[PDB]
């Protein structure tokens, strides 16, 4: 079951930038980066509270590492803003599976490893009235 | 001090087709639903979890009560999608009179009425690497 909003992912050029914009504006630290060189991202997780459910909700903030990468063409059509929403569950596999057999289109047929170890898959925008879905179970 | 993720706002043509979509597909259900004819929206708040702060985080489904107004004007360039991210706070006027302070642009002097009888003001987003900000105090 999807018990969290886990982060918002919102796509920027610069990530050294809008991690500062946070900072400075609003007071929000850094709780982690990475580059994950199969997504093509820089990213920064500012972890902004916790959640009911025992785990915690984040703004992800990310760079593309290349042009050809879901987030460097959405940056060339879109500009920065907001990419991505990712809900959080405790079984990001039998979700997955329940959302396949409701005829929305699963991107990957195994959860593949996102931020700080997780394990994560996405739904078609096309499929979810226009936004790209994240699921995640924490490590 | 922002202390949460109030609310991500999914812009939609038909609000009723959306939130069963949101039912059918992930089990939420609609916590509460109005018109604001100020704002231009037929909102739906689907609540997903409880946050560290007291306070909560929502999907904010918005259907455009008219062609001429904030979201209308954003559905019509963007089709269907993320529209906006809101933050959560004890003290939305102290926050924004804060933020005002570093040249970012607060749209209202005073804030004004939001979801469930809050107290609501917005960032440009063009301060805001494209994310138009919302920030809260719940009644
Ligand atoms: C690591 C991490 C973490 O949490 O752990 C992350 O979050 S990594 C985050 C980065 N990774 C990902 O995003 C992986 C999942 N995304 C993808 O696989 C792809 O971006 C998708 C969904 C398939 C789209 O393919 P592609 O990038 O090739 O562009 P596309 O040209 O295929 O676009 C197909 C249509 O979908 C629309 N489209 C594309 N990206 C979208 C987005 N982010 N939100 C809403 N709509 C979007 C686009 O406007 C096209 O619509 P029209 O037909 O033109 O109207
Ligand atoms: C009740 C409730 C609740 O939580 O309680 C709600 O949330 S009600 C939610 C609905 N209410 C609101 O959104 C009120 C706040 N929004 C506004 O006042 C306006 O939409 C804004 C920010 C000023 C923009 O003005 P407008 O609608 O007239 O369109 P615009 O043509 O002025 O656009 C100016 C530029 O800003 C860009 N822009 C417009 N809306 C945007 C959005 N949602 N996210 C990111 N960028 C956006 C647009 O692409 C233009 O960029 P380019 O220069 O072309 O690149
Ligand atoms: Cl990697
Ligand atoms: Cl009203
Ligand atoms: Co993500
Ligand atoms: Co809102």
């Amino acid at each position: 079951s999807l018990t969290r909003i886990d982060h918002i992912g919102i796509a920027c050029h610069d990530l050294d930038a809008t991690v500062e914009f946070y900072r400075a504006t609003y007071g929000f630290e850094v709780f982690h980066t990475e580059v994950n060189e199969e997504q093509g991202v820089r990213e920064a997780m500012l972890k902004i509270n916790d959640t009911s459910d025992g785990g915690a909700s984040y703004l992800q903030l990310l760079e593309p590492t290349r042009e050809d990468s879901a987030v460097g063409k959405w940056l060339a059509k879109n500009g920065e803003g907001v990419h991505h929403i990712a809900f959080g569950t405790a079984d990001v596999d039998a979700d997955a599976a329940d959302i396949r057999d409701k005829g929305v289109r699963v991107l990957y047929d195994e959860p593949r490893r996102g931020s700080m170890g997780s394990r994560i898959t996405f739904l078609h925008p096309k499929d979810c009235h226009g936004v790209l879905t994240e699921l995640v179970t924490s490590a």
